[PDB]
């Protein structure tokens, strides 16, 4: 899958 | 599947 | 599925 | 799967 | 996989 | 604050 | 902040 | 502050 | 901060 | 600050 964090 | 935290 | 945060 | 943290 | 920190 | 994902 | 993902 | 993805 | 990825 | 990828 996808996973992320974005900040 | 995907998961995301946009901040 | 898709599970998202966005602040 | 592709794994991200983006600061 | 594909696993990354971008600062 | 605090924001999170738990799967 | 406090900010997570858990799978 | 504390950033993290635990998989 | 503290920013990480555990797989 | 701290920045780690654990495998």
């Amino acid at each position: 899958g996808v996973t992320g964090i974005a900040q």
